[PDB]
C-alpha cells in the first residue's frame, strides 16, 4: 500500500489546529494514504509519546506541529534511523538535523501585515501621531513567534524610533512581551497590569496582538477599564487565524483586523510534500535560506497570508468557503 502518515497537532484550544488536522487527513486519504492524527492538548510529554508511537508503528512520514520541537530531538533521530521523513508543520522544529522539510505560511510577512493594519489605520504614513501602543508576542518556545514579532517591528520600529509611536510601558522584545503557550488568560492579565500601571491617565491607541485568542482577551481587559464605549472607542487591535469569535468581533467593529491563513492550502502543500517523498522525488520548496533551526536551514515552502478587516471578511472568508455565512452571525 501507499503507507501511513503520522500527524501530530498541538492542541484544540486554539481553533485552527482542528481545521489543520481535518484538512490534512481529508486530503491525505483522498491521495490514498492511511493516517494517524493525534492532538496533545498542549501537553509536551504527551505529544512526545504520541510521536514515539507513530515511529514505533512505522509510519512512512511524520507531519508535526510541535508545542516545543526542541523536546523531539531523540524521537526524530529514531525516525531518521528508520528512514521516516519529517515534515515540520507550520512551526519550525528546532535543534534537529532530522527535520527534512518545513511547510508554513510566510511568518515574517504575517507580522508585517499585522503591524501594517495598525499603522495604516492610525494614519502614520500621513504623519499622524504620536500614538500609544503596546506589544504582544506568541509563545517563546514557538519559533513562529519570533518571526511574527520581527515582521511587525520591521514596520513599527521606525515610528517608535521617531516618536510617532510610543510604547508607554517600555516593554519590548520577546523575553518581555512573549505570551507563554499563546494563552488568552495570560495576555488578558498582562493587559490588565499594563493598563493600571501605565494607562490610568493616558489612553492606549493600538495593541499589536499576534493571535486572535489573545486579541479577545486583550479586548476584554480594555472593556474592563472603560474602552469600547461610544465616548471611548477600543484601540486598534490586530490578530491572527480568523477564528470565529474574532471575526464576529471584527464585524461588530471591535477587534480591528486578523490574518487569514487558509489551512486547506497548507494541507495541500503538505500532501504535495508527502507525495514527493513517497515517489522518491524532491518536494517543491520556495525558501532554502530563512528557516535556520540551530542545526541546519530546513528547506521550506511558504504560503502567502491574507489580512482581513470588517471591509473584506465576506470575500476572503465566506465567498472562498472557509466559513458559511451563518457561522458569522
Ligand atoms: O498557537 C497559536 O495560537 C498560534 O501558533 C502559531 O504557531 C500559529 O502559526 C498561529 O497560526 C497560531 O495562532
Amino acid at each position: 500500500d501507499k503507507g501511513s502518515v503520522g500527524i501530530a497537532m498541538p492542541t484544540k484550544s486554539s481553533a485552527r489546529w482542528i481545521d489543520d488536522g481535518n484538512n490534512i487527513v481529508k486530503q491525505l486519504q483522498e491521495a490514498g494514504y492511511k493516517t494517524d492524527l493525534q492532538y496533545a492538548d498542549d501537553d509536551i510529554p504527551n505529544q512526545l509519546s504520541q510521536i514515539e508511537n507513530m515511529v514505533t508503528k512505522g509510519v512512512k512520514v511524520l507531519v508535526i506541529a510541535s508545542i516545543d520541537g526542541t523536546t523531539l530531538s531523540d524521537v526524530l533521530k529514531q525516525a531518521g534511523e528508520q528512514g521516516i521523513k519529517v515534515i515540520a508543520y507550520d512551526r519550525l522544529i528546532r535543534n534537529s538535523g532530522d527535520v527534512s522539510y518545513y511547510a508554513t505560511f510566510d511568518n515574517f510577512q504575517v507580522g508585517v501585515l499585522q503591524a501594517t493594519s495598525i499603522t495604516d489605520k492610525l494614519g502614520l504614513k500621513d504623519g499622524k501621531g504620536p500614538f500609544n501602543i503596546e506589544l504582544f508576542g506568541g509563545s517563546p518556545d514557538d519559533n513562529n513567534a519570533f518571526f511574527f514579532y520581527d515582521g511587525a517591528m520591521s514596520v513599527l520600529k521606525p515610528y517608535i524610533d521617531s516618536g510617532k509611536l510610543v510604547v508607554k510601558s517600555g516593554q519590548m522584545g520577546m523575553d518581555k512581551v512573549g505570551t507563554l503557550r499563546w494563552d488568552p488568560a495570560t495576555a488578558q492579565a498582562r493587559m490588565d497590569n499594563l493598563l493600571s500601571a501605565y494607562y490610568t491617565d493616558a489612553k492606549v491607541d493600538a495593541v499589536l496582538s499576534p493571535y486572535d485568542g489573545l486579541s479577545i482577551g486583550i479586548i476584554s481587559s480594555l472593556k474592563g477599564v472603560g474602552y469600547g464605549t461610544k465616548d471611548q472607542p477600543l484601540p486598534v487591535v490586530s490578530g491572527q487565524d480568523a477564528e470565529v469569535p474574532s471575526v464576529k468581533s471584527i464585524i461588530a467593529g471591535e477587534q480591528y483586523s486578523t490574518i487569514f491563513k487558509d489551512t486547506r492550502e497548507l494541507a495541500k502543500v503538505t500532501v504535495n510534500m508527502v507525495n514527493a517523498v513517497m515517489e522518491g522525488k524532491e518536494p517543491e520548496v520556495n525558501d532554502t535560506k530563512t528557516y535556520e533551526n540551530g542545526v541546519k536551514v530546513v528547506p521550506s515552502y511558504l504560503l502567502k497570508p491574507v489580512a482581513v478587516t470588517k471591509e473584506n471578511y465576506k470575500q476572503v472568508l465566506v465567498d472562498g468557503g472557509y466559513y458559511k455565512e451563518d457561522q458569522l452571525k
